[PDB]
């Protein structure tokens, strides 16, 4: 796969379409901020409440979920995931006319089938690889954020044409797209964050401070040397790799990356991440999640009060306050 | 432990004192260019090369190693560890007069007792938790990088005063010092390094890459999921700990960290981490880098050449080169 730019988006296919983006959070103000920037027709669609009224005071014509649905060509959904289903039942569902495009920044429900679109509508997918202020700050500032898209299906003919004029009017086409499938980027993104970005990072953290803890070492020291410090490792890996990342430290250090890291992260590290992947593939992680939150989230309740409790997050906090 | 600050600072140690800073790479350059506008008396000492001209021409008193020490009070050895023992034998010992003190930015030489300063000489430490260049940027924008700061030996009674007033000198002092033992700094640096921040960090992300890409998905896909998308979660826990990264994803993504978080990071693995800590601490590890340096640096060139050649650094050089 080879990555695209401006250059690389054929068609305006957003010209003359009305542009719906349901919900306003983070994400949705970003997406429809930049998109009327980039000279498109964005209305705004969301239940009553702060995010109607800020949108209907950023200048937006605001309607709500169900009639923005009614009044689009192209509808980009930007909910979370767990109320995707029931928002596209109630009130998107029953609003598509035949060769309307609705979007997804993520790919989950539309993988996992828990919303299935009629097949004479198109469903595409702009993924841009940033938090939603990120989104929309780069393109103020004339660059953007990088984007994956998808299409997932294309009645019309016209499906990838939108998705790329989509990243194209966000922003993502001045700094880079990479096209994927719906599948690929639900699965990749979900194992990522799951077994490196968010889980296993803050578990392999979390473990460093146990055992220097366990083991009598000063706490406050323990967090700069498994949490405090890793900011700059990773932003020396963000911009140059391991390979920068290892010329800045010392070579001490580096030798014991070498050395330990492997003793750390073992074949087995490695087929405990297979069986992660193995249960976001077969459909497991995903119906574990959504029946989580239709019994009221118990499990991720009793998470958040673990996690509150921690000693790193209590000697966390108090180091951070003493350090503007 | 509590967090100390320039008020802390009670005794203004450098006044009067000639300091020598050994080596001018990294943090040598960070060390003395900030100490000297912070008005100290600094020359510094280095092998004819480059850095000779480059201290020359930056307007220090630029003398040899031997003649740099011979002229200080205060020697701060910003030199790679794995040289530091002979060189402070062959440039540094026959240079040193009673009640001179001799400074380190990381115990190891002196923790593992491969170098022994004379007992009517101070030891001490400033050991900022940062590069240089982030030493000197953050000094030359009005602030500073934390510091650690200890004592390995004390013969006038002015040691602390010494290691703390180099750590107001350096800027550390502006954000937050704390003190510690040399054999904490040591063996807690080192094995944060090796276990968590360096050789635990870029194991996990080449792990979660190789899952990936061996199960058939795409490898510039793989690359910003396990990788590039790294920089925003770490600094959300840089900034508000696990809870404001976690409160900032989405519910998704939250619930996959709470449980695959600890599917990947076992016991077992916690269990690595404590043989990754027990060599540490009995000098198997530090015997092992200083061997292979004695040995013309034989794993650590095997070590360098294998990561040059891995596919996520290969693959990553050029998606980053593909976003400017």
């Amino acid at each position: 796969v080879q990555m695209e730019y401006e250059k690389d988006v054929k068609v305006a296919a957003l010209d003359g379409k009305k542009i719906a983006v349901i919900g306003y959070g983070s994400q949705g103000h970003a997406h429809a901020q930049n998109l009327r920037d980039s000279g498109r027709d964005v209305i705004i669609g969301v239940r009553p409440g702060k995010s109607f009224d800020k949108a209907k005071e950023d200048g937006f014509d605001t309607y709500t979920v169900a009639e923005a649905t009614k009044l689009a060509d192209v509808i980009m959904i930007l909910a979370p995931d767990e109320i995707q289903q029931e928002l596209y039942e109630a009130e998107i569902a029953p609003n598509l006319e035949a060769g309307n495009a609705v979007g997804f920044a993520h790919g989950f429900n539309i993988h996992f089938e828990f919303i299935k679109v009629p097949a004479d509508v198109d469903v595409f997918m702009c993924a841009p690889k940033g938090p939603g202020h990120l989104v929309r700050r780069t393109y103020e500032e004339g660059f953007g954020v990088p984007a994956l898209y998808a299409v997932y299906q294309d009645a019309t003919g016209n499906a990838k044409n939108i998705a790329m004029d989509w990243c194209k009017g966000v922003g993502a086409a001045r700094v880079g797209l990479l096209e994927t499938t719906y599948k690929e980027e639900t699965e990749e993104d979900l194992f990522g964050s799951q077994a490196v970005l968010c889980g296993g990072l803050t578990a392999l953290i979390e473990a460093g401070f146990e055992v220097l803890t366990e083991a009598g070492y000063a706490p406050e020291l323990a967090y700069f040397e498994v949490l405090h410090e890793m900011k700059l490792i990773v932003d020396l890996i963000y911009e140059g790799g391991f390979k920068k990342m290892r010329q800045s430290i010392s070579n001490t250090a580096e030798y014991g990356d070498y050395v330990s890291g492997p003793r750390v992260i073992t074949e087995q590290v490695k087929e405990n991440m297979k069986a992660v992947l193995a249960d976001i593939q077969n459909g497991k992680f995903a119906n574990d999640f959504v029946n989580d939150y239709k019994a009221g989230r118990p499990k991720l309740t009793a998470y958040r009060e673990q996690a509150a409790n921690l000693e790193i997050e209590k000697v966390g906090a108090e180091l951070r306050k003493a350090m503007p």
